C-alpha cells in the first residue's frame, strides 16, 4: 500500500449529481438513531464513510432534551459506511466535540477534541492507536475543521484555531505524520478569522475555504505549502459570497483581500473550490437563516474581485426547507480527482420548538462531467410525527 499523493488533474465538472442521503430523522421516529450534528464524509481509497459528532444519546430518549448545546463530555465521533444511518451498532471512534479525519493511503487519522473550553485537549489517533496530543494554546475553545483533513505523501494537514469567536484568534496549521505532529505553522497572509475550514488537495498544495465568524460574509482562503510549511491567506474574490448571514447579491462585495464587513458576525461552515479563474460554490438560499441550499459557478469568481457572473446553478434543497453546515470531500477517479460535498439538514430546537432536541440528516452530491436534471432533496421529516 502506497501513500496517497493526489497528483491527478481536477476532473472537469458540469455540476453535481445526487449521490447519497441517509434519511436519519425520518427513521428516528420509528427506530433508535443517534442524535448528531456537524457531520461530514471522507473516503479511503476504496469506500466512503460518513462521520458525525453525536450527543451521547438516541432521539427517542429523554436524554435528547436540550441537545442544542455544542460541547458536553458525551459527544463522540461516529463513523459508518456512507449510507448506513447512525444506529446502535455504530462505532464511536474517539471522544470529541470538534473533529476531523482523513486517510493517508495506509490508515485513518482522527483529530479529536474534548475537555473544558478554557483547557481542551486534542488527541491525534492514527491507525487505531493514540499517537500524540496537544493542549489549548489560547485557553478559549480549541476547535478544528469539522470536515476531512488531507494528506500528501504521508503528511496530513489539519487547520485548528483557539481564541475568540467574534474577535482576533490564533490559527495554526499542524503537519502530522503517522499520528505524530512533525511541525506547526501559524496563519499568515490577510485572513482575519479562520474557522471550520473545508480543505482539498491541489497537488502539490492543499487549499481551504473557511468561515470568518468575525468581520466577513465573504469566505477566507488558506493556502498550505506541503513542501516548506509556508501558509498564505486571502478571501474569495467573488461578489456573490458564501457565508450566512450575508448582504444581498446586489449590495455584497469582496475585494479578494479583506473581510467585507457586511453582516460579518457569525457564519456557517461551507466550501468552494477553484477552476482556472472560475469558482464553484454553494451556500444557503436564504441570507439570514440556514434555509435552502444552492450551488452554481461564478465566472471569474476566483480571479477577479467582485465578479458576479453566475451560471450552472442547481438547487439542492429548496428555500423552504432547513439546511445547515456543509463541506467538501475529494475522491480519486481513474484519470482525475473529483470534488463532492454533503450538506447537513438540521432539524429541531432553535428554529423548531415542538420538540426539545436538535439533530440532522445529510444529502450528498458529486461533481459530474455528464448531464443532469433538476430536483430538491430535504431532510424529509414531519415535525408533528416526531417524539418529544
Ligand atoms: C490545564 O491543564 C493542565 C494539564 O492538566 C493543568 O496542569 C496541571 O496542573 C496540575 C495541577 O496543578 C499539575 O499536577 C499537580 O502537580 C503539583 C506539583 O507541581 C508544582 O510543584 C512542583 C514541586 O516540585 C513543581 O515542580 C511544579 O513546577 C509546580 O510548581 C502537585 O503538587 C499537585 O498535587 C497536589 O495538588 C492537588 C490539587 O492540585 C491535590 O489534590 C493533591 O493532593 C496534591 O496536594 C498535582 O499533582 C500538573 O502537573 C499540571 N500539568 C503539567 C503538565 O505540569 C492546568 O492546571 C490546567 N489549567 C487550568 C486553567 O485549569
Ligand atoms: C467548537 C464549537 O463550539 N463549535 C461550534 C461553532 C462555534 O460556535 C463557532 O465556530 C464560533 O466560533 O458553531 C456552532 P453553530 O451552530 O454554527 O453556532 C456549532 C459548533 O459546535
Ligand atoms: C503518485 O502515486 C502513484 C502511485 O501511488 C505514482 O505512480 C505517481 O508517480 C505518484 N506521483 C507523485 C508525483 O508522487
Ligand atoms: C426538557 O427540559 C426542560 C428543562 O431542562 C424542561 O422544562 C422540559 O419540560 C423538558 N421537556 C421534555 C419534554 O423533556
Ligand atoms: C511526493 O513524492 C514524490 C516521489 O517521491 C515527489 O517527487 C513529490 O514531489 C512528492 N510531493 C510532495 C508534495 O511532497
Ligand atoms: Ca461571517
Amino acid at each position: 500500500v502506497e501513500y496517497r499523493n493526489w497528483s491527478k488533474p481536477q476532473c472537469q465538472i458540469t455540476g453535481f449529481a445526487p449521490f447519497s442521503k441517509d434519511n436519519s430523522i425520518r427513521l428516528s421516529a420509528g427506530g433508535d438513531i443517534w442524535v448528531t450534528r456537524e457531520p461530514y464524509v471522507s473516503c479511503d481509497p476504496v469506500k466512503c464513510y460518513q462521520f458525525a459528532l453525536g450527543q451521547g444519546t438516541t432521539l427517542d430518549n429523554k436524554h435528547s432534551n436540550d441537545t442544542v448545546h455544542d460541547r458536553i463530555p458525551h459527544r463522540t465521533l461516529l463513523m459508518n459506511e456512507l449510507g448506513v444511518p447512525f444506529h446502535l451498532g455504530t462505532r464511536q471512534v474517539c471522544i470529541a466535540w470538534s473533529s476531523s479525519s482523513c486517510h493517508d493511503g495506509k490508515a485513518w487519522l482522527h483529530v479529536c477534541i474534548t475537555g473544558d473550553d478554557k483547557n481542551a485537549t486534542a488527541s491525534f489517533i492514527y491507525d487505531g492507536r493514540l499517537v500524540d496530543s496537544i493542549g489549548s494554546w489560547s485557553q478559549n475553545i480549541l476547535r478544528t475543521q469539522e470536515s476531512e483533513c488531507v494528506c500528501i505523501n504521508g503528511t496530513c494537514t489539519v487547520v485548528m484555531t483557539d481564541g475568540s469567536a467574534s474577535g482576533r484568534a490564533d490559527t495554526r496549521i499542524l503537519f502530522i505524520e503517522e499520528g505524530k505532529i512533525v511541525h506547526i505553522s501559524p496563519l499568515a497572509g490577510s485572513a482575519q478569522h479562520v474557522e471550520e475550514c473545508s480543505c482539498y488537495p491541489r497537488y502539490p498544495g492543499v487549499r481551504c475555504i473557511c468561515r470568518d465568524n468575525w468581520k466577513g460574509s465573504n469566505r477566507p482562503v488558506v493556502d498550505i505549502n506541503m513542501e516548506d510549511y509556508s501558509i498564505d491567506s486571502s478571501y474569495v474574490c467573488s461578489g456573490l459570497v458564501g457565508d450566512t448571514p450575508r448582504n444581498d447579491d446586489r449590495s455584497s462585495n469582496s475585494n479578494c483581500r479583506d473581510p467585507n464587513n457586511e453582516r460579518g458576525t457569525q457564519g456557517v461552515k461551507g466550501w468552494a473550490f477553484d477552476n482556472g479563474n472560475d469558482l464553484w460554490m454553494g451556500r444557503t438560499i436564504s441570507k439570514d437563516l440556514r434555509s435552502g441550499y444552492e450551488t452554481f459557478k461564478v465566472i471569474g469568481g476566483w480571479s477577479t474581485p467582485n465578479s458576479k457572473s453566475q451560471i450552472n446553478r442547481q438547487v439542492i434543497v429548496d428555500s423552504d426547507n432547513r439546511s445547515g453546515y456543509s463541506g467538501i470531500f475529494s475522491v480519486e477517479g481513474k484519470s482525475c480527482i473529483n470534488r463532492c460535498f454533503y450538506v447537513e439538514l438540521i432539524r429541531g430546537r432553535k428554529q423548531e420548538t415542538r420538540v426539545w432536541w436538535t439533530s440532522n440528516s445529510i444529502v450528498v452530491f458529486c461533481g459530474t462531467s455528464g448531464t443532469y436534471g433538476t430536483g430538491s432533496w430535504p431532510d424529509g421529516a414531519n415535525i408533528n410525527f416526531m417524539p418529544i
